């Protein structure tokens, strides 16, 4: 019962047909409609309450009918519905971040602050620091580019953010994470307390800010594995220096270690024309770095009590089916030592029947890494990311329903208006 927005909000229109020239007609048809009488949030509630959701769909923002009425010229968002499987929550690890994120959402919807209030008392319990007041970057917090802080607000971030969607309907059948998101992911089915996440997010964090800042670090690489693994080689004569953390894609993995070597083959590498870039904030967790912290991580994490959950999750970890029930302290020393398989889990849940992917974070990560693995497999998905670096309200919001429901996805935009104090108004009707 908070609602999505508050306050005056841009609004959507959105309009669909059964052909590329009938959704041309209809948008034709209510620019002259409008032009020749009405509330812009009047109007968007009755195209969301009162029309069939046909094949062909587009998605107009603004804010006056004017603006909206203009756009009609141009949609926002449009796109054929294609989607027919199940919906997969998707929680990325580091490198979502950005500076001011979540303040715009924080302001704009309570249904994202109140979900935001809950997930922050249980890291909380844990710290001395406010985790809002962090984000809002007040005087005197600590940084957000510290590790220790980072990872728990990260955490809050994108639980959260999957209240977002659920307040449209948009649900997991089941959850994936990657390294720390799989913290989140384990929140958000259920298979972990708020609490225990919570406290595992923040210790986890706080024992790497004690241990391993300044000894390593993990990059991106826009690389086979294969030829990766040619490439470090040359570093791990004598032991192990660097080593492939992650496989996001076929074409996309993720590189632990040392940090001057590290730094020197993202060098390498962008040298031959290659994108590869270190993850702010990170340390080597995902290679041997961690041995030496094993016996301080299952004393840290033995408290958790973790249970079966609502919904699966599909572990990047060891590449189970996992009811909840399995994430214990081991567990999460596995999640901080074992490269990430997050590509074979992608292959796994498409051939399991699903085609929807939504990544509940900051700055799309990972959505990238799921197409280029769907086309390997050739299965259109969607991959849909929720905010991006520097668009952090209503209309990334709306932008990233539409973006959804204009490839297929069911979403209840009526929910959209909740508190605006809309009506249904006449609209023409759908043929003359």
């Amino acid at each position: 019962r908070p609602a999505l927005f508050s306050g005056d909000p841009l609004v959507p229109w959105i309009v669909s047909a059964k052909s590329a020239g009938g959704l041309e007609a209809q948008r034709a048809r209510l620019g002259r409609h409008v032009s020749g009488r009405l509330g812009a949030t009047d109007l968007g509630y009755s195209l969301a309450a009162t029309r069939a959701a046909f094949e062909h769909r587009a998605v107009v923002l603004g804010t006056t009918t004017e603006q909206l009425r203009t756009g009609l010229e141009a949609p926002d968002v449009a796109g054929v519905s294609s989607v027919s499987g199940k919906t997969v929550f998707v929680f990325p690890g580091q490198g979502s971040q950005w500076a001011g994120m979540a303040v715009e959402l924080l302001d704009s919807s309570p249904v994202f602050a109140a979900r935001f209030a809950e997930v922050a008392s249980a890291v909380e319990a844990h710290v001395d620091w406010s985790v809002e007041s962090v984000v809002r970057g007040a005087d005197g917090t600590p940084s957000l580019d510290r590790i220790e802080i980072l990872q728990p607000v990260l955490f809050t971030v994108m639980v959260s953010l999957a209240a977002v969607w659920q307040s449209v309907g948009v649900v997991p059948d089941a959850v994936v994470g990657h390294s720390q998101g799989e913290i989140a992911a384990a929140a958000v089915s259920g298979a972990l307390s708020l609490g225990d996440a919570a406290q595992v997010v923040v210790l986890r964090s706080q024992l790497f800010a004690d241990e391993l800042v300044g000894k390593g670090a993990v990059a991106s690489v826009s690389l086979p594995a294969a030829e990766v693994e040619a490439r470090i080689a040359r570093f791990n004569g004598d032991a192990e220096v660097l080593s492939i953390a992650g496989n996001n894609g076929p074409r996309s993995v993720t590189v632990a270690g040392q940090v001057a070597a590290l730094e020197e083959l993202v060098a390498e590498l962008e040298a031959e024309g290659v994108r590869a870039k270190v993850i702010g904030s990170t340390v080597a967790s995902h290679c041997a770095q961690v041995d030496p912290l094993h016996e301080r991580i299952l004393d840290l994490l033995s408290f958790v009590e973790p249970r079966e959950g609502s919904v699966p999750l599909y572990s990047t970890v060891n590449g189970e089916v996992l009811s909840g029930a399995e994430l214990d302290a081991s567990y999460w020393f596995e999640n901080c030592r074992r490269p990430v398989s997050f590509e074979p889990v992608v292959r796994a849940l498409i051939a399991d029947g699903f085609d929807v992917f939504v990544e509940s974070s900051a700055h799309p990560v990972l959505t990238y890494g799921i197409s280029e693995t769907s086309d390997d497999v050739g299965v259109e998905v969607l991959a849909q990311g929720t905010l991006r670096r520097q668009e952090g309200g209503p209309r990334r919001v709306l932008t990233s329903f539409a973006e959804a429901w204009t490839r297929g996805v069911a979403l209840d935009w009526t929910a959209v208006f909740a508190g605006r104090g809309a009506k249904a108004v006449d609209l023409p009707t759908y043929a003359f």
